[PDB]
């Protein structure tokens, strides 16, 4: 088999569609999905035409050895989609109507810099390569483009899924190449990370800060020491569900703040004793009084500065 | 092949059949489970009927190949099912019995509010396509439906598995599709949270509540602090087992819930210990009675405020 | 092909036989396990007779398309067992001999009530399904059953592996099902339990009981909660490595146990505090002393009410 | 199919390209990376020629199994490469131009010397095994050599995607074989080792120096032993992301180091203690207040000496 | 194909040979190991001989359908390997030279008695059944076994790979099989675990002995109980990278005793204590020097008892 005789010069378009069935394993770490979907494909052969009349038949099945199918791959795939032929109906005209389920790991990159409270714009790649007879060029057929109303993406919100029309038309080793981008919008499901992450963590530092009302050294030690060791069993949490990042996440910045204060604490608790012993109380007493307003409020303000930063 | 000819325009009928063998690996975190079991399959192809006199056989065995088969699939299912071909039997009206072994992981959602004394309804989605030349409509044989005795899902209880006989026609990607939904119902079993997890939790809570028996401040730090450190270990040890949800479930609130009483106890411990260095102890003393009772006895209500909201 | 004609009206007789030749991954979590193992199996099937003097051969050796082979399955299998035929042999009688080796993941439940002193009967169920044209049923030939002397299972003793020699025939889906039972008897290797478990989950135990030899409260409430904490980064190792059980296990008995210990062990601290402020110390020490005796002897008599009702 | 036949006596020249589209999974523990690429393979076998005027055509495309295709193979691949050809054209002197998409897991030791400060050199080893009727011997085609702009290996920076132009060609098992080295260059984006892993683990030492300015053995005992605790929950989490190595990393020196200072810090709180025990606390001051300076100074020094001997 | 006829009644003698092209994945936990090599075949087929002069050619190549194939396999693998056939050549008296390159994840048991200063044995079990026609029985080509000089195993020194050239004959299921033993020696690369696990557990033990230098009972249960909770997070990362043995190990031997000497500590502890309230401080101090000699000499000559029994 080769490719269908060009009539003119023109390109060969091949109409395309995406519709997903399920959505599954949105791996944060590894920055892969899964998907399970139907991807439709038409084109016309004309070598592949009949009369409706002599041969009895309006519609023609043919297996995908029978007749010339473009070579589609997509880009961005861990390893070839694992794909099943529903079906192969040719039109008197010779108009190939193409129909495969298939099921594959798509690698696609996600930006955590608002984390929890981004959004990522997921992609399938869809691309052919040009044979030397012609040049086959991808079309996307919105109408054929869609997602089954049960499709769900467990701690996601999905918005939609289209394609960008235009393709992006290259060469690649001596041969044009055809691009399409699938995009699959998805917001995270940030209400969770309030009771189980945010405020657990706000608890313990809240905690340290009552040693602002304390003069006994001993007890400051172990408020302050205690909820520093009640928050590394937090922070590993965190950079476990997450991949090494070159840039600084909003969790990230917070998380490494929450240090600083922890550190200024103890000096603090350590400042506070060491004038007591050298009979400066009163002095003592000044620091104490100010770091009881201060922390807070300076908590507050840094976290109005990063939020701004950040969104 | 082609699919059998309508004698006036009516769609074919394919009547379906699931049989459990075995039920294993409910992930409650990838919401997946895996199944094992037989599908059957029977429709009429009068072009396969026969004379059993002509034939001297009242029944024939055909292979896969050898005749048309209706394209089933599974809706939500991570992969195409593993299926092994077992019988294909021909009755002499023509009636088609086939039967097939297989397994697959299986996505079905779960509604994880009242865990972990929660009830589920998985799912396995079982779809035809229609073709052009006609109709393929599913249904199903209530006689063919069930599961072996021995089928097992390790800490569930298997209540039923049903099908909901009247089948979900529509059209997808210009073609008719008929859908059918069966069902397993399962319940867990909560026994193990109990002496596992539920009673260890109350108590290093109640540990917590024996600083209201304490004038020392320095005790009173450690028996909070260090109860609250305990705490957190366990609370990540249950979130780890369980997906990201929109909703609050009723461990997750009991669990955010003792955080509030580890917080009010430090607050009661500061200023316990704050009135007494104010010389003002029977203050304290009122503070720290009063304590005694409202840390049980508001534990108590909100738990019982909690249960009611649930279930 | 099709299956053997009966002479009379009997049932087809497969004489079986599995020879395991690797035993690994007992999965305790999974409740499943991989076997490596020949297959073997044995029937009559005259159409292929043969007379030795004329074939001039006194074996004739089949590949498995070219003759009626028994669709054999097994029934506690995660997916169809990987196989690969080694030979077919056939006598002149017609007595087939049939061979495989295969690899399978086989589910299998444990019993881990009497853990880390339990013991495990492995189950790998062979089935057969009969035919229109006849009945077959299944039978172990005992002399056919074995292992190699190197199959290990690492942290198990294995004591047998045999078949239950009579088949489980029932109806299933209006056919005759033939099914065998073949058992493989293992034993825990309970040795490692002692110094890496149960020894150290005491030491730490009888530490918190040093408190009892101790009237400051401070450093009693830093013993006892401690510990509790010690204990914790215990527990939580073995219930890991163990499934959601609906009963209770020996190991889950002791551990929940140990808990009510440090929970009594708390109050008997803050007893004794709360007395000694109230300027009733003879009182406290009576208690102390008391809790010296009780603590260790309620600890054994548990113990041994314990390991009655488990064995 | 026989391999082309010589001209005169030389050996068949087979040009290679390799054009990366992914790079994945670089998993430094089990020292391997995954990679989709194009394999471009060039060849002339004169029994293909053909003339452009009478064929009427001027390139011809087969399919693999019509013409003698070389057997390339890949040397450090933990399994065969899983390849589909995309193209295979011959111009009219009968060079032809092989075009396949492949995904292998790739072994590639990595030095962890200077983690998280280093490089790495990854191999991609390609060869080609003679065969009796004539040795064949491998070339690279440095315009068919590259890597998509969108190759991302997260946390990573890409530098070069490079050949060795000239084959290691030996014999191997009475037969000569031709080694490529294709090396692909990448830095480690070290940024979020920073606030994540270094500054918290600088913190909580610095805590642990807080004991330099307080008397207090009971609260100084407590400050050097919660953030040895601290520093134990932070070894744990970066001798898991790294195999077992026989030298010494950069990394695993600072941490082995920081030991020592917790180590000399409770010798230091010890003889402090020890000192004004013994009433002799003119000296413990001088010792605590040098220490103030010792500390900071002797770990500025060994981190110098470290870096020095380390790049 | 049958196999070859034997000119008396000998049996057919396959030499065999493997080169390892690549070791990774030494798995403690599975005991196994994947492995990459060549597996080189040869036996005499007269069937195949001919006359050099009459058909010009010195050797002959063949496809392995063509010819008849000794079915070798592998005893001790998880799954069948993944071969690809290299070469076939057939010499003029009918030598065949068989060479496939394959990959197979191995079982093989590991003695953790001695870790982490142990070596091991490695094993590749080759085998063949033998046929009705004829006895098939194993050789080793000792110039046809051996290893790439890049072959690297992670953490691990590889000291030979040789063959038992006697195989060992045996009947396995009425036919006689030929095994023959591949061994690969390799040793454990120690010099991590003494800067990484053995140090460090060191360093918090002798940090709980600094006690017997302090007279403060509160400071005293801090320092023995926090040092017992550094100690745990020590002994769980040890344990989860080796499986379950019925024998004793060095380092869990090491492990086990060092909570000996936290729990006698913690005795010394609670006995100076005693002492001091019971106005008997003379004693106390007895007991307390006699510690500082009798805790480091007892760790001294145990470690040497051990190291005698287990080295
Ligand atoms: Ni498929
Ligand atoms: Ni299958
Ligand atoms: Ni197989
Ligand atoms: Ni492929
Ligand atoms: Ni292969």
């Amino acid at each position: 088999v080769s490719p269908p005789p060009p009539i003119a010069d023109e390109p060969l378009t091949v109409n395309t569609g995406i519709y997903l069935i399920e959505c599954y394993s949105l791996d944060d770490k590894a920055e892969t999905f899964k998907v399970n979907a139907f991807l439709s494909l038409s084109w016309k052969d004309r070598r592949l035409a009949f009369d409706p009349v002599r041969s009895g038949v309006r519609v023609k099945t043919y297996e995908p050895e029978a007749i010339w199918i473009p070579e589609i791959r997509f880009v961005n795939v861990e390893n070839a989609r694992d794909a099943d032929v529903v079906d192969i109906s040719v039109s008197p005209d010779g108009t190939v109507q193409y129909l495969e389920r298939f099921s594959a790991r798509v690698l696609s990159p996600l930006d955590f810099r608002r984390y929890p409270f981004d959004s990522q714009t997921l992609h399938i790649y869809l691309i052919v390569r040009s044979v030397d007879t012609r040049n086959i060029v991808l079309a996307v057929d919105l109408e054929k483009v869609g997602k089954n109303d049960d499709v769900f993406l467990t701690g996601w919100d999905i918005e939609s899924f289209t394609a960008v029309v235009k393709p992006a038309n290259f060469a690649l080793e001596d041969r044009l190449e055809s691009k399409l981008d699938y995009q699959l919008r998805i917001s995270r499901q940030y209400f969770s990370y309030i009771p189980n992450i945010i405020l657990p963590m706000l608890f313990i530092l809240f905690i340290s800060w009552t040693a602002f009302w304390s003069t006994s050294y001993e007890a400051n030690v172990t408020l302050v020491v205690s909820t520093l060791i009640a928050h590394i069993a937090f922070n590993i949490l965190v950079e476990t569900n997450l991949p090494k990042t070159p840039y600084m996440t909003y969790t990230g910045a917070i998380i490494f703040m929450i240090y600083l204060f922890y550190f200024v604490a103890v000096i603090e608790v350590t400042v506070q004793h060491y004038l007591k012993v050298e009979s400066q109380p009163a002095r003592a007493a000044s620091i104490t009084r100010a770091s009881r307003i201060a922390f807070p409020v300076v908590f507050l303000l840094a976290n109005i500065i990063l939020a701004f930063l950040f969104f």
